């Protein structure tokens, strides 16, 4: 496939100066890792029969991803060394000032891979926003070609729009790391803390955006602006906000992301200002299963769910495309997903800890796990 | 299927010698299990038979299981059986910091009485959050906020439940956590009135304590009900991210202030109907308020014989407290809101504008029966 990217996280103790010098060894790693890899699914180690274990001394985690393939697809390759980016995440943490995030940070790193959708939504947003960023970096005339530098995600509260914005900025900061030396993200109104004072109205919306502006005045640095619960905000201040929004988007090295927890009453002013408006719905039956399966598999990783009676093949597998014979356990779990139609994405993430409390035993058997999960679902719906 | 055991040991005896006699403890707990109450303490004195040497070591033992009801009267793991040693004097103010398990919190869990099996549900759920956290479950796959909000009227002993919960967790997670510490903020509603800069400071000290991975950190914020609030919520997040911490919150409002915290909470549990002991607390609080005002004045009866706090459910009770508890039983149906409005009706019945303690009891009792009817 023509354009595929690779993100590689090195150690802090690994000197960045030597990276370009040992760049050849990284490319060998990527060739070996691609022999068995899933799209956008991170590999943390090169195991036996997959290549020299000395390749493990190079990286902490690598991701190989493309927008040409489905979100989970396995590869079957030609990767230009310009699309492979090496990075180290900052652990500095969020700062009070409206929270400032240093990108890429430790907190955002595992978001993207764990976001589950059935509509190829992740690929669509990723590729489109990358195009907006790529164009903007190349200083496109806004008059000739219309680039708003704003993106809007809408849907119910449980769909994880914020997580999309976090993870999206995480990837873009790495993707564009050759173009930008430093990358920051400013998050506003998380959650609805800003809105009440904003409803009361104040002058400091200007003051807040003026600081973003200074950070935007800094070139070779891209800034991300996330705005949560937009309609909780949007009244003298909403004009200042929109005016301040307009000032910010004019910069080439800036990108603003909005999320609206309300559906079907979108503010006309924001839709008009958006490059793209994406609706994120509550997960479908296939997506619900995927989340439930991921929860169980994670519960098994930490040793919460252990069962030696049933083997890996018999364990619930990926149910994608109905291309494999659905195991009864795979089927029973799917039946649970059918019972969990009302539950949101966040609610499904909440389910495991409720299941854990119900279980008497310190460790849950797989057959009982299915039974407990079903009970929690029913209890959560009531 | 799931049973734990906790054992308090005298400050004298070392921790190794107890480990040597550990096997004897297992055989002892099984024997003590035969005749026992769930989640109720068994004293060393209770059984003189067996070893005086083994009984010299421990002060009391508590056997608890979440599958059984609270007081029911009816299978051992060395890990499931824990061994704790009380911190004699750990309350220091700055907000307060507690070293767990402490002596003060040690007897409160057994004195909490709910009609709704509330203790077991909360115990089980918070334990699940504690275990999941300790195993470092990925947040992005399985969402664990490690923040818990408990809501109910001022008489239902919410903050005590949090204290007793953190006490038992430090003992249950004894093997995983070497040290356990709890910070209690805003008890009660004191920090907002104070004018801050201190909230950033005290939370920074928690961060320092929470830096130790072996340490277990509890943060209890009670009476939760613009710049100071944001700063408080931000600090909550930085702690919330840590794997070794747990945030316990109590609110007097059932549902008025939801947006900020409810979303952050793993679970929001309501206490439910007030128990007999809860309604007693609300009735006593009203009478003392009427006394402070000057509505209820009695110079014949001394302060010792006035209604007192029932800290121990089986301790001796004064004649007046025994009466007020009876009246609290009389009002089984009334909600917390109804009981808090009774004093107005009580004062209405009194012709004297000034009320003695015996007449205060009679008028409260009448007011209770009239509001039940109507
Ligand atoms: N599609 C999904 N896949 C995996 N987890 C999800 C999904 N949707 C929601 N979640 C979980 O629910 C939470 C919702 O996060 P957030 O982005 O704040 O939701 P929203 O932006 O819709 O309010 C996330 O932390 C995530 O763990």
């Amino acid at each position: 496939l023509k354009n595929i990217h690779a993100e590689i996280r090195i150690c802090q103790k690994f000197p960045k100066s030597t990276v370009q010098k040992r760049f050849s060894e990284f490319e060998e790693l990527i060739k070996a890792a691609s022999k068995n890899a899933r799209n956008w699914k991170p590999i943390s180690s090169v195991e036996l029969f997959q290549g020299d274990s000395s390749l493990n001394e190079l990286f902490e985690k690598l991701v190989i991803g493309t927008c040409e393939l489905r979100d989970g697809e396995l590869f079957e390759l030609t990767i230009n060394p310009s699309n492979i980016h090496v990075y180290k995440l900052h652990k500095d943490g969020p700062l009070s000032q409206s929270q400032l995030w240093q990108l890429p940070c430790v907190e955002f790193d595992s978001i993207w891979e764990n976001l589950i959708y059935d509509s190829n939504l992740k690929n669509e947003v990723m590729s489109y926003v990358a195009a907006l960023a790529r164009l903007s970096e190349k200083h496109v005339n806004t008059k000739i070609i219309n680039v708003n530098r704003l993106i809007l995600l809408t849907g119910p509260p449980g769909t994880g729009k914020t997580s999309l914005c976090k993870g999206l900025a995480q990837h873009l900061s790495i993707r564009m790391n050759d173009k930008y030396s430093k990358s920051v993200m400013l998050e506003i109104n998380s959650h609805s803390l800003f809105s009440k004072w904003f409803s009361e109205s104040g002058k400091l919306v200007q003051k807040m955006f003026d600081q973003i502006d200074e950070l935007a005045e800094d070139e070779k640095c891209m800034v991300f602006v996330l705005i949560d619960e937009v309609e909780s905000l949007g009244i003298r201040a909403v004009n200042a906000l929109l005016t301040q929004i307009d000032r910010i988007r004019r910069r080439d090295n800036v990108l603003i992301l909005c999320t609206s927890n309300l559906e079907s009453t979108l503010d006309k002013a924001l839709v008009d200002r958006a490059d793209i408006v994406k609706n994120v719905g509550q997960p479908s039956d296939f997506a619900r299963y995927s989340m439930l399966k991921s929860s169980i598999m994670e519960l098994a990783r930490i040793g919460v769910v252990i069962d030696n009676e049933v083997h890996t093949d018999y364990w619930p597998q990926d149910i994608c495309d109905t291309k494999a014979p659905r195991n009864e356990f795979t089927e029973i779990l799917f039946k649970i997903a059918q019972e969990a139609r009302g539950l949101s994405g966040r609610a499904i993430s909440m389910l495991p800890t409720l299941v854990y409390s119900k279980s008497p035993e310190e460790t849950i058997t797989l057959p009982n796990c299915m039974n407990l999960f079903l009970e929690a679902v029913k209890e959560r719906l009531s």
